[PDB]
């Protein structure tokens, strides 16, 4: 009884995870949620059972490394150089193709997609000898939670390529029903909730077309509801979920699917992120406190 968490975040993660029913409510299930000083050694901290930590930069990674050999029965949530993964989006989704998975009810994989890293590389683009067809849909290379790596670009004809700004991945433009699945995960623990997205390119007045998560009123429009688009399946999903959990080795996770409305039963995977925003998840207090409980007590076994 009583393991010690301690947590390095942001001061605005700070101020969404750390809430006062969530330290109270770990406090008596014996987890104690110490918050890390960073402006100091980590190494000089704690000891901590378990660090958890959402923080970027070298030195950061420098000081868990330091940290866990000091320590290396302490539990490091999540592994920098799992996270790090997430952080340019080729390498996000290869984690997809080594989730094997018995489900011959659907099937799941990623987009198509190509990189285009200069001007050079725009010029010299073909996107039939690479198998994509356009509507496709330009997204910035590095994930690094800036706004500009959540600006994007339909591209919808050979003009408007004239619109990319690399560096840029260059993907298919799934139609998809105009509403993502997105899939939280907290350890084997799986929630999804849907979401609006963009709309079907029926196969207008431009080339190309910017987005990003911004994207008032006086134009009239009647909001699409999302409740009859179906769920993919439940065992799919959390089966998904879990083989995602033990691929990438992140603990703490989003994934966003879309079901490629082209064939009936295929789902993509679009995005992974990092330790997402959990305070509103239902009863995420418990979940977060049983999920630290478990990977405590199933590392203080070890
Ligand atoms: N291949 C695709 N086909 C169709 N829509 C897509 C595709 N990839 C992304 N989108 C749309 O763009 C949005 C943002 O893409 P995503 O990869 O989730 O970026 P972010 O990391 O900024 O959330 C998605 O929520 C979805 O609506
Ligand atoms: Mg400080
Ligand atoms: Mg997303
Ligand atoms: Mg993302």
């Amino acid at each position: 009884r009583r393991y010690s968490v301690g947590y390095a975040l942001a001061p605005k993660k700070q101020a969404s995870f750390i809430q006062v029913s969530l330290v109270n409510l770990a406090k008596e299930r014996g987890i104690d949620l110490i918050k890390i000083d960073t402006d100091k050694p980590l190494i000089d901290q704690g000891p901590f059972d378990c660090v958890l930590h959402k923080m970027d930069g070298d030195d950061w990674k420098r000081q868990l490394k330091e940290y866990g050999s000091e320590f290396p029965q302490a539990l490091i949530i999540d592994s920098p150089e799992a996270i790090e993964r997430l952080h340019n989006r080729i390498s996000m989704l290869q984690a997809v193709g080594e989730v094997e998975i018995d489900c011959e009810n659907a099937s799941f994989g990623i987009p198509k997609q190509t990189v285009i890293y200069d001007a050079k590389m725009v010029s010299a683009i073909n996107l039939e000898n690479e198998g994509l067809e356009f509507p496709v849909i330009a997204k910035p290379l590095v994930a690094d939670g800036s706004a500009k790596s959540h600006k994007m670009l339909l591209v919808f004809n050979k003009d408007g390529l004239r619109k990319l700004k690399p560096p840029i991945v260059l993907q298919e433009f799934v139609n998809h029903g105009a509403v993502i699945f997105k899939v939280y995960v907290v350890g084997d623990y799986v929630k999804c909730v849907k979401r609006k997205s963009l709309p079907d390119v029926k196969e207008r007045l431009e080339s190309y077309l910017p987005f990003s998560q911004v994207s008032n009123d006086d134009k009239y429009y009647k909001l699409m509801n999302l409740e009859n688009a179906e769920y993919p399946p439940l065992s799919f999903l959390t089966n998904i979920a879990r083989g995602l959990r033990r691929v990438t080795k992140l603990h703490l996770f989003n994934f966003d699917v879309i079901r490629d409305d082209r064939v009936g039963n295929r789902y993509l995977i679009i995005d992974i992120n990092y330790f997402p925003g959990y305070a509103k998840m239902p009863n995420y207090e418990r979940v977060l406190t049983d999920f630290f409980w478990d990977v405590l007590n199933q590392n203080d076994k070890s």
